């Protein structure tokens, strides 16, 4: 037995539609295979794969990372841009790939358009510095009368692109970046990058890199110095955070959104710690950029060979328990609201990611895709501040794990209440009580419910045997709505009128 | 009108009961002819006034921290101890006055005995180091067998004082201290004294300290860099602060609790940040080991000439508005019961302080007394989260200040709630209305309110004016309690059942 | 050293004992002229430093004529003990150890300790501590600074080592 209260003015924040972004990096089949397919027959007459734009669309996803991620710290811009037969072929150090640039940002606008998404465009910081960073906003968002806009006018694009949100290169900590950067070296061109940035266009904002993962030797020491560097200049400082069940202990993995919520608190801290320093008023936000299950592919990509043209690398396979720990991280995300500005599931197709593709052949979901689509849909609105009651337990790294992970979020406008929640026990059901005193005249409109009984099981082309249900049981009464969550579920109870 | 909601379900943490602590070091009037005046008419067998003492035990404060401050840094604790005859007579350059040590430590521990208090045990970490730290701790803690207990025990104190929390020094930043050091210098000696003092004594526990003032050119990375250098090895960062209204504005006097809330989550942020860059599992707390209104004597000081012994220093007379600010302050205490868990009134007699004496003469309250005593007499228990509606207003340095400044503290042994609220309005009372839905079968007690017309107004060994009645208004019915908060009003608001 | 009762009971931190000092170093010095050994002697410089320093090589190895020559004397030695090697500490990189310093820390006041102990005594040697173990963190950064510290004034670097098969 679980119990919840759900009121209505205690609030945490309202949520960024930002948090239920994504990711596409120029790296193995995410690009070509992915979005774009020339052969295919669904493809429309730019090339971009028409049931692939579908699918993204039904994701509701607001804003999408590009190009990278690895790819872009030794990525020139001008390459992708410009007549196809002066675009060069070049090495990617970042996946030992050739990339043809027969993509470039321009085409990459195009497809965004069609699912409806911004862009959060990454300059490279590797390879590259402060000119080139300066040069492509002028590029992409000065409408006309110098080289650059009417440079673009001149590719076919006459109204700019007019991108908000740039990242600061990619993660640069990471040994394996090309173009490395200790943490003052980073934060001295990030800072001097942002400014001309800024002063091309003053409408943006601009995302400072954090570390590429929590478990790097300068985590938290980089945070603080790229923002002693950078704090005046920039809005979000990034995190990235990936997981996988390495050790098949399904009870600590799921478990494993308590440490990205500590993660997220840890880099909330860091960027309050240097706003007392340097006595701003201007607070900073995160940008969860990069985050994800990533883990089944990692064998299979060790006997690609390098220099092939869009290798299959990053092709996770997702299965149940994946998709139980993915609903627990967007709860955890929803549960940050106030801070956590942007977040970005990466990727968005073929690489580690939601929606899978066959050449010349279907597009189709995986489990992953079940959670994230019921969050962006239904996860509109302010987030409300969970005061639960649950039993709880004790797994290898984590102690007091709430069986109950849960959150509530008020959409004022459609008079709805969702509540996220999923199940974490592998045996018995959890009965669910929740206070809804504080909304009147509210009924229940659905209980949706994804649920398995083998954690290992996946989805695939043929047949999909892990998908939602409504035949959740959810009921309202006196002010009181209960709820039986079956054992190993995600659960969204949609509550109206 | 303003509302709250009391949820008993909704609680920030428990109070702990050192948040209504106090301070007192060797300065002006607080020990000679504060707590210790020989031939008094109300001084005991040993030389402390009674009178003093009732006032102490009134304000049940649990912990007093001992023997500074500025002091500490240039004092020799032996020159404090044993007979008398061979006690010297110093120069205190902090105070610059001459110090007889006619008291010290061991006569300091009989006095806090016979107010109730533990003791907070400064150790000198500016003209001296390691070996003073834990030759200070052996004398105090370890029982015999050894020099330093034995020297204790023919001392005649058979028994060991078992001193639990102690300071590192006092802040030394501040290029007024004696033995300033950087954060660097200060963090290495206050490792290298912490460890020494823990491994004579494991029971221990160990407070670093922050900046002097949250104005310093250093803060936030003082703290950031001392804890870098001892987090494994202390409890607690302490935080420092002083308020004055030196411009005549109360609206914006009345708002600086608004700052005081900032700079704890600050220093909050700093703890958590180098938690997360060390990996580790602990949490440190803060220490507010120093904090009150000062700034009425600073012209009168100016006027005493150096060297003589025990001289009026910082004298402030407290006025009414005073007591509004020391509410609020209070109520920001309870806001950060979470991570504050020790604090200090800064000083308890004559020193900045609530109690003043005359020589062979009355002691008596001022102002700032009352609020205090009813925050520890009535606020043990559980802080619960404030979610409030007020109106609100601007002033020279603060944006949307709210008329209202409230908490509430839920006991649940004694089966009370007691809302303090001040009501910082110049002109308008607030009625408060106040949600108790969740307190069921709760009666209001009584309703305990501090006002005067004049904010100006201040007490005297001759009349006290300002003082509490028990003529508040506040009622309850239908599962609500409404008060009526005058214009500049402190209210203790006691519910039971 | 001196009259016993005047030795002080002292709670020894490093190994959580009470010394009562019962022996000090003119005892150890007789027992070593027993077995037929010379002594290397270990200065204090956790809690101490260079005064001490020179004061201890003054006491064992001067002859005569100064206070602390002149007590070794009154305490019942009158020749000089005329220790040849000496340890500036011991390894103090280590965060178990009382008065622990980083490697500038201790390059620095070893520095100072071997240059005023070899102005009492220029024939003796020094040797000056390196890491407490090769798993350190700072293992060799340690001993490449501390040298770089100490070069001109020390005659040999130290270093530790010990096994076990707990598999
Ligand atoms: O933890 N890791 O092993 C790890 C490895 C690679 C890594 O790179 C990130 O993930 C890649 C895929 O999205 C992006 O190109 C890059 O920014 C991030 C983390
Ligand atoms: O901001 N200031 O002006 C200021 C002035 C003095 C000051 O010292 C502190 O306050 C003294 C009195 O409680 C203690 O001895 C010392 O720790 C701390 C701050």
């Amino acid at each position: 037995k679980a119990t919840m209260i759900i009121e209505k003015d205690f609030k945490i924040a309202e949520i960024d539609k930002r948090i239920y972004g994504s990711f596409i990096e120029h790296l193995g089949r995410a690009v070509y295979g992915g979005i774009y397919e020339p052969g295919h027959p669904q493809a429309d007459e730019n090339g971009f794969r028409q049931d692939v734009i579908e699918l993204v669309k039904e994701l509701q996803v607001p804003i999408i990372r590009y190009p990278g991620g690895n790819f872009v710290s030794g990525y020139n811009w001008e390459d992708g841009v410009g007549p196809k037969e002066q675009r060069p072929r070049r090495l990617d150090l970042a996946w030992k790939s050739v990339e043809t640039n027969e993509i470039g940002l321009n085409e990459f606008m195009d497809w965004a358009k069609m699912v409806g998404a911004e862009v959060n465009m990454a300059v490279n910081l590797g390879t590259r510095g402060i000119d080139a960073a300066r040069n492509l906003v002028e590029y992409c968002n000065h409408p006309s009368g110098s080289y650059y806009s009417d440079l673009r006018i001149a590719h076919g694009y006459k109204e700019p692109h007019k991108i908000k949100t740039w990242c600061l290169g990619n993660a640069m900590d990471g040994p394996w970046q090309i173009g490395h950067k200790t943490a003052v070296e980073y934060g001295r061109i990030a800072c001097e990058a942002a400014k001309v940035m800024k002063w091309v266009d003053p409408t943006i904002e601009l995302v400072v890199c954090g570390s590429s993962n929590r478990n790097m030797p300068t985590f938290a020491e980089w945070e603080a110095t790229v923002l002693d560097h950078t704090y005046d200049h920039v809005d979000y400082i990034s995190l990235h955070q990936y997981y996988g069940n390495r050790d098949n202990d399904t009870a600590n993995y799921l478990a494993l959104s308590l440490e990205m919520d500590d993660f997220i608190r840890s880099v909330v801290a860091i960027a309050d710690y240097v706003k007392a320093k340097k006595r701003s008023k201007k607070t900073i936000h995160l940008s969860f950029d990069e985050w994800n299950v990533w883990y089944h592919s990692n064998e299979a990509d060790k006997l690609i060979e390098p220099w092939t043209v869009a290798p299959p690398l990053l092709e996770d396979i997702y299965n149940f328990e994946d998709a139980l720990l993915v609903g627990c991280m967007l709860i955890t995300l929803m549960k940050h609201a106030d801070r956590v500005k942007i977040a970005c599931l990466a990727q968005l197709v073929n690489v580690i990611a939601p929606i899978m593709t066959e050449k010349n052949g279907p597009a189709w979901k995986q489990t992953i895709y079940y959670p994230f689509m019921h969050a962006s849909v239904y996860g509109r609105g302010v987030a409300l501040h969970p005061v639960i009651s649950s039993p709880k337990y004790d797994s290898k790294d984590f102690t007091d794990v709430p069986y109950l992970e849960s959150i509530a979020v008020y959409n004022e406008e459609k008079e709805e209440v969702t509540i996220f929640a999923v199940n974490r026990d592998m045996e018995d059901a959890l009965l669910l009580e929740c206070d809804v005193r504080s909304f009147e005249d509210y009924r229940v409109i659905e209980h949706i419910v994804l649920e398995h009984d083998n954690v290992k099981q996946t989805n695939s082309a043929q047949s999909s045997p892990v998908v939602p249900h409504r035949n959740g049981d959810a009921q309202l009464s006196d002010r009181k709505v209960s709820a039986t969550l079956p054992k190993l579920s995600w659960n969204v109870i949609r509550l109206g009128k």
